[PDB]
DNA sequence: CGGCATACG
DNA sequence: CGTA
DNA sequence: GCCG
């Protein structure tokens, strides 16, 4: 009764196994810090199965038959059910390696590979990085300068004010172009780490060259604290009572022919999209990305006019964004 | 055992 | 390498 | 770490 891919089941934003899923996600994150992408995926998938269940897991018995629960993930759940804590999880939480890798990878411009190199060099704190700006890219410098603001969640109230600002710039750059909220807010989140917007125009081809024009206009408005095309990863100045704060904003342009694929991809969740692309390729023999869906045997691209079209193409029941919180 | 999503800046 |  |  539980399918193996996350794209085959609804996953709501809030659920009945929060503590169990959080513990598995700590182990997934720690696996990623060590470069073990396979173990990261299994622990992510096992966590997501629990998010999709209709009620709390109370007994080890209830894991039998669930996909992605083997000896390791089952033992984690067993220990949490019996003692309220899993020793392995707590050992990770308090480890210097985990805490520092988490701190460093949270910086905009710093990935696992950079964080790991800094860790091996003996660096442990943000002030350690600030004292050796010799080692920082301009992007990392911005990420470090703005780290405190960027660690504060964005509220849905913030998002709406920001969308109107983006729309004004987009309207001058290209009348008729539209702005769609994507990412976690489109999945129903009340908070988030960043805001994602997808821009298109109803006349195919008119969107060519649009993003530079949008970015120049936002920058002339004084709203861009950092930016470096069709994707822009920015830091924006967001008004606040008597002041402002830095917020991460991503802007993406797509032609209207690709818009359903870009909307699907940029709405997430990350695990949902990985699972959907895995399902497409492995179960249906079709190659999915944020631009289209390719049949490699006929060498043809599927036209889609909606996300509903894409789910139908793949033989999947439609899931609205609020049920894609894998 | 092989596989684990797939792009762009 | 970083980003999504 | 788990699946097929
Ligand atoms: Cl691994
Ligand atoms: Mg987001
Ligand atoms: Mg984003
Ligand atoms: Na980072
Ligand atoms: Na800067």
């Amino acid at each position: 009764w539980m399918p193996a891919y996350a794209c085959q089941r609804p996953t709501p934003l809030t659920h009945h196994n929060t503590g169990l899923s959080e513990a598995l996600e700590i182990l997934a994150e720690a696996a990623g810090f060590e470069g073990s992408e396979g173990r990261l995926l299994t622990f992510c998938r096992a966590a997501s199965v629990l998010k999709a269940l209709p009620s709390p897991v109370t007994t080890l018995s209830q894991l039998q038959g669930l996909p992605h629960f083997g000896e390791h993930s089952s033992r984690v759940v067993q220990e949490l059910l019996e003692h309220g804590v899993c020793e392995e999880v707590e050992r990770v939480r308090r480890s210097e390696r985990y805490q520092t890798m988490k701190l460093f990878t949270q910086i905009f411009g710093v990935g696992v590979k950079t964080a790991d190199r800094w860790y091996r060099e003996g660096l442990r704190t943000l002030d350690d990085l600030r004292e050796q700006p010799q080692k920082l890219t301009q992007q990392q410098k911005a990420g470090l300068q703005h780290h405190q603001d960027l660690s504060t969640p964005v509220l849905r109230s913030d998002v709406d004010a920001l969308q109107q600002v983006v729309e004004e710039a987009v309207g001058q750059a290209l009348p008729g172009a539209t702005v769609t909220l994507t990412g976690g807010f489109r999945r129903g989140k009340l908070q988030g780490h960043d805001v994602d917007f997808l821009i298109t125009h109803p006349k195919e081809g008119q969107e060519a060259g649009l993003l530079p024009r949008v970015m120049c206009r936002l920058q002339d408005q004084g709203l861009i604290l950092y930016h470096q095309f069709e994707r822009s990863f920015c830091i924006f100045r967001l008004p606040q009572p008597g002041s402002w704060k830095a917020v991460r904003v991503d802007l993406v342009v797509a032609p209207v022919s690709q818009f359903p694929f870009a909307l699907l991809g940029w709405t997430g969740s990350k695990l949902f999209q990985r699972e959907l692309r895995r399902f497409s390729r492995k179960e249906k023999g079709l190659w999915l990305n944020s631009h289209g869906l390719f049949d490699p045997e006929q060498k043809t691209f599927f036209q889609a006019a909606s996300e509903e079209d894409i789910f139908r193409h793949l033989g999947l029941e439609y899931l609205p964004p609020e049920q894609r919180n894998a």
